[PDB]
């Protein structure tokens, strides 16, 4: 019913990475950093793994942060998205054909230019809560209906 997937946001005391992906779901817009959990790999093990093929970072500990599941009409599979965040990295950011890493102060995030649903959770992550999270897309624009709870365990 539901296909795992990962979403990694680094989050320091006064900035956020983003990276914009140039192709496939998502492009052009700002977005964390993560993918399809693979067979055989826990969802911390995918987080990690993605983090580094999208941006070229190496992140030790990630800290679980919420569950999102999105629906997109007329697609059958729920994506049921582990977001985690992490404030202790290694390397640099690195460009590459898919995706542009950008640093952006937290009061620049550019909410108009990400996914929409990041303008109801990103608020949460900001301020350190948990949450569990469910949006309802037509298209990847618009929001029909969405739910979205402060939790104390992800
Ligand atoms: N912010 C946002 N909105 C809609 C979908 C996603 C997503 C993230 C990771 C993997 C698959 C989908 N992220």
């Amino acid at each position: 019913a539901s296909r795992l997937y990962t979403l990694v946001l680094v989050l320091q005391p006064q900035r956020v990475l983003l990276g914009m992906k140039k192709r496939g779901f998502g492009a052009g817009r700002w977005a964390g950093f993560g993918g399809k959990v693979q067979e055989g790999e826990t969802i911390e093990d995918g987080a990690r793994r993605e983090l580094q093929e999208e941006s070229g970072l190496t992140v030790d500990a990630l800290h679980k942060v919420g569950q999102i599941v999105f629906e997109f009409v007329g697609e059958p599979e729920l994506m049921d998205v582990h977001v985690f965040c992490t404030d202790s990295i290694q390397g640099t950011p690195v460009e590459s054909d898919e995706m542009r890493p950008c640093w952006f102060q937290l009061d620049q995030i550019p909410f108009k230019d990400m996914w929409p649903d990041d303008s109801y959770w990103f608020p949460l992550l900001l301020q350190k809560k948990k949450f569990h999270g469910y949006f309802k897309f037509q298209g990847q624009d618009t929001i029909l209906d969405y739910t979205l709870r402060e939790v104390d365990t992800v």
